DNA sequence: TGGAACCCAATGTTCT
DNA sequence: AAGAACATTGGGTTCC
């Protein structure tokens, strides 16, 4: 296709195993690497686009979890 | 206590007693102008660490607190 | 009390 | 591709 599975922008391509835009992409390397501590100020099911991905971080880095962003798919898709 | 994000005031500004984290935010979406969009149903949770998330829903209950740059 | 001027945390792009 | 590090925004406290 040609766009980011997490927030529908245009994707840049495939990092961390899912076809995503480079927001994205630095968004969960920074909530995977660190803590991510976040509160949703709604019910846990925020929709996260262009401009609202902002947001709602604990909403977008569930949507980056269910879409199957993971570190190391890199050194995954090998084997 | 803030009546919009329910922080603690730090006195009564444009019209309602706020925090001061509150008052700047007001002042800023007012003047701005900016369109902001709520990601939620229009009524998200507004609290001291929650304010940050929906500019649009803590600017709705800023308005509906009663606040207003001519509290002259 | 209202506002300026900080300062910092978080985002998205560049990297020639 | 991954990821440092740059630029910028939006935000809260300090100060005047
Ligand atoms: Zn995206
Ligand atoms: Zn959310
Ligand atoms: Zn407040
Ligand atoms: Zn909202």
């Amino acid at each position: 296709s040609h766009m980011c599975l997490v927030c529908s922008d245009e994707a840049s391509g495939c990092h961390y195993g899912v076809l995503t835009c480079g927001s994205c992409k630095v968004f969960f390397k920074r909530a995977v690497e660190g803590q991510h501590n976040y509160l949703c100020a709604g019910r846990n099911d925020c929709i996260i686009d262009k401009i609202r991905r902002k947001n709602c971080p604990a909403c977008r880095y569930r949507k980056c979890l269910q879409a199957g962003m993971n570190l190391e798919a890199r050194k995954t898709k090998k084997k």
